């Protein structure tokens, strides 16, 4: 017999109603392939989440071109706009490719995202990286802050958590990357200074985590992707989105780390 999937669904309902709107979440059990779905195939907004797989898409990138990571950006004071807190400190003299992306994906920092961005091509140039692996879901439409719009109903700048969660195992534990490339990955992930209220928060202290946060600022919108590694087992891949209809709706760090403990504690 199967999963009975509405009893592994119903305290994420529980949760999602006093939040005032919609939870998605995907966690998968790479040991044994358990996994826990909620709302899973839904579009959620990306957010700032998207600069992880900016990030796996830069050392793709590194694969062809030697050196890439190394490379000096040299940008001008229209490049800083706000939460931009690493490449504002840098402007007299730029930052290497490999600081822009430690800054993107561990302080969100939104100018180093979009200098990230024009060197791969752009949101289309992130969006055909992804469809690269076999993320059909996956679209990055706009750059920062347009893209944090978060705008009930548009399907601009969004993904989904299944999504999210299968791309993340494939750049970060599968093979889709070099050894090199897949590991700067995962340590970039394990350096986040942005996520220790989300799913970091649902996970014993002893364990490993790499996570990747967004916070649109509206419509209820936010969210937290991470790899676990509980100590001599399998590593957990999982993602928590959420949204809300009303544009004044908060978004909550607490339900975020709720949802995870539930798919976490819902496993196999
Ligand atoms: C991304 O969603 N950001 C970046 C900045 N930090 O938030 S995050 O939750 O760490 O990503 C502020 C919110 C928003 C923007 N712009």
């Amino acid at each position: 017999a199967t999963a009975l999937t509405n009893l592994v669904a119903e305290p994420f309902a529980k949760l999602e109603q006093d939040f005032g709107g919609s939870i998605g979440v995907y966690a998968m059990d790479t040991g044994s392939g358990a996994t826990v779905s909620y709302r899973a195939e839904e579009r959620f907004p990306l957010c700032s989440s998207f600069k992880g797989f900016l990030a796996a898409a830069v050392l793709a990138r590194s694969q062809q071109q030697a050196g890439l990571l190394d490379t000096p950006i040299r940008y001008g004071k229209n490049a800083l706009v706000p939460w931009s807190p690493i490449s504002e400190k840098y402007l007299t003299t730029g930052m290497t490719v490999a600081e822009l992306s430690a800054a993107a994906v561990q302080y969100s920092d939104n100018a180093a995202a979009n200098l990230l961005l024009k060197e791969l091509g752009g949101p289309a140039g992130l969006t055909a990286f992804m469809r690269s692996i076999g993320d059909t879901t996956f679209r990055l439409d706009r750059w920062e802050l347009e893209l944090n719009s978060a705008i009930p109903g548009d399907a601009r700048d969004t993904s989904s958590p299944r999504a999210v969660t299968e791309s993340l195992q494939k750049l970060t534990l599968g093979s889709a990357l070099a050894a090199p490339q897949r590991q700067q990955f995962v340590d970039w992930l394990k350096g986040n200074t942005t996520g220790n209220h989300r799913i970091r928060a649902a996970v014993p202290a002893d364990w490993a985590v790499g996570d990747k946060t967004g916070t649109c600022g509206v419509y209820g919108t936010a969210n937290d992707y991470a790899v676990v590694w509980p100590t001599g087992r399998a590593p957990i891949v999982l993602a928590v989105y959420t949204r809300a209809p009303n544009k004044d709706d908060k978004h909550s760090e607490a339900v975020i780390a709720a949802a995870a403990r539930l798919a976490l504690e819902g496993l196999g």
